[PDB]
């Protein structure tokens, strides 16, 4: 094997492989970002999902008490009184009870939750396909030992 | 000294022939994990839009019993205690039918939707070429 | 012009070989992580669906709830076109949603167990940050 042919079907191999290695870094990390994006999306929608479902209970808790402010129902009946208790179970698990019993409630996904939940996009990368490597020859010398036909 | 160009050959051809087979299965691996990122993203965008018609429909609920009840002269949605009630459901806000951000397929992806989850089949490591000189 | 050194030239071959093999490797393992980790992202936002559904039947129980209680209380009738409304909105989502016990009597089930909650407030995805494989030198078989 000549040496000139054969240092360069070595530099050809060497630098194919050198974008592969350079590109699937850079993938990788394009990858990773993207996979931090998405399961960033999902806490903030968790998050937000929280805040719904505690505002929808602390609604319910806040009906029977102007009803019962206003004497149209009386929360001491059984009937009344289990439904009050659905709604302080719910917030118990929430909120707190700050002695008075009143519940004061704390979201958990602020604006910039609620516009990444609404507007936010993904930084999607799109792979730039490498172009297979094209077979060598390799260029071949003669040995100076035995008979050169003429 | 002197290496065999036949046996040199054949190195570079095994060496070649691997290298292409790893350019070859990234470069599809890495458009099908594009492909399972696109579907993911777009089963959050789905779930999402689900969330808020839930979360419309009961608040869109709320306003109407408000409604009923004064209706039917029980409450009076002006008085203090009962406006602030009212002001909670407007400002989450058929007459009380919101037409859904989430249609049936929307749904349907959510709760069954499978994704198209590639997995990776191993490539093998490439052998030593022992070269005959 | 000369003739490639045999034992210089495996050498580059080997070379390059260990580099490409640590690329295999590399991505083979990275690629394990990749899918691994989709299927954790997968499965939260399967788990967060069940929540919301869960959330959303016990929040339409309650109102179905209410409604009986009122009734029971004489402080609306049922009977009138604008609560019989009402009342087919939230009976409608636990004939669907719920198990039919007889007489309108519903038994809620839930689609996220303990756990599946856990998850949801938890966190954690088993995030992989590959580690850079150095690009490979120039080696220059003997000659030249």
């Amino acid at each position: 094997a000549d040496l000139k042919s054969t240092q360069a079907a070595i530099d050809q191999i060497n630098g194919k492989l050198n974008r592969v290695i350079e590109k699937t870094n850079e993938k990788f990390h394009q990858i990773e970002k993207e996979f931090s994006e998405v399961e960033g999306r999902i806490q903030d929608l968790e998050k937000y999902v929280e805040d719904t479902k505690i505002d929808l209970w602390s609604y319910n808790a806040e009906l029977l008490v102007a009803l019962e402010n206003q004497h149209t129902i009386d929360l001491t009946d059984s009937e009344m009184n289990k439904l009050f208790e659905k709604t302080r179970r719910q917030l118990r698990e929430n909120a707190e009870e700050m002695g008075n019993g009143s519940f004061k409630i704390y979201h958990k996904c602020d604006n910039a939750c609620i516009e990444s939940i609404r507007n936010g996009t993904y930084d999607h990368d799109v792979y730039r396909d490498e172009a297979l490597n094209n077979r060598f020859q390799i260029k071949g010398v003669e040995l100076k030992s035995g008979y050169k036909d003429w």
